[PDB]
């Protein structure tokens, strides 16, 4: 089993000045992927009681969800890649981790402060395989605008993580370099045992050696949730299906590719468009 911990979000997507609402967040995209890939999946999240029915579809995709109490629901405005934290559910606290079970937990936050760094060592004691998304540690609200800032305590906390996920913009923020491979080498030197890096054309996994796989389909409206889908697929392949790291990398790319053909989370039919020849 895998547990995803993170805020759900009312996304306000603004396309050429047109507002369109989507009910998402990183945990939605990742949890649906792992569940549809056949791994028992749990989500620990927060939102208002009134908004719980917006996220009921997690359960229809096989995901067990703990909807913890919050007086607000996270809402992020995305302008088209500029995002703003309009409203914020309450952060996670230590006691929210009390029931943690299963082999794997992915720390999947939308904004720095959602998942206080103090929770990292606490959670480490409870789980065999612990991963986190850099978005939760570098994307910082500043008069709402989510700005990219270096994660000051990265060298303290990266040693706690079996896997660390970044995308291009995160990796550059952490390292000063837009060379993605080199940033992987730098982030490894900070304590990261395995780094999963997504970028426009594909995914790079680095554990001392590089493994790469390219995406083979895409759409503009399907690109949101790329990285969360890819992370969840990699965790499924590597942690639960016992694929080699090279094979899990190709698998993660393959699953992400088919999800990117449409808006919203992975769909079961997407999996039929993968060939086993790929990975
Ligand atoms: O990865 C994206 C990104 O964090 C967006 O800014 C957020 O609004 C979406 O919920 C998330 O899925």
């Amino acid at each position: 089993m895998i547990t995803f911990i993170g805020h759900v979000s009312k996304d306000v997507n603004v396309v050429d000045g047109k507002r369109e609402i989507a009910y998402g967040g990183g945990v939605v995209m990742g949890a649906i992927t792992s569940s549809l890939l056949g791994v028992k999946t749990k989500v620990i999240t927060k939102c208002t009681r009134e908004d719980v029915s917006k996220f009921s579809f997690l359960r229809d995709n096989g995901v067990e969800v703990v909807f913890l109490k919050s007086p607000r629901t996270t809402s992020i405005e995305n302008r088209y890649r500029e995002s703003f934290l309009i409203s914020a559910a309450d952060p996670f606290t230590e006691s929210d981790l009390a029931f943690i079970e299963g082999e794997a937990v992915h720390i999947n936050p939308l904004w720095y402060g959602e998942f206080p760094e103090d929770l990292i060592p606490v959670l480490r004691r409870k789980v065999m395989f612990l991963s986190a998304d850099a978005q939760g540690f570098v994307r910082v609200p500043e008069n709402e605008k989510l700005v990219y800032r270096d994660w000051e305590m990265k060298e303290k906390y990266l040693k706690y993580l079996d896997l660390f996920k970044v995308d291009s913009r995160e990796a550059e923020t952490l390292t000063g370099t837009n060379d993605l491979r080199e940033s992987c080498r730098i982030i490894r030197s900070f304590g990261a045992k395995i780094i999963l890096a997504t970028h426009a054309s594909g995914v790079i996994v680095f554990d001392g050696n590089f493994y790469e796989a390219s995406f083979r389909s895409w759409s503009l409206e399907g690109r949101t949730g790329r990285g969360d889908t890819c992370t969840a697929a990699f965790l499924v392949g590597f942690v639960f299906k016992k694929m080699s790291i090279e094979k899990a990398t190709k698998f993660a790319a393959a699953v992400t590719s088919v999800k990117m053909r449409h808006p919203g989370p992975l769909r079961r039919e997407d999996l039929e468009a993968i060939s086993g020849d790929q990975y």
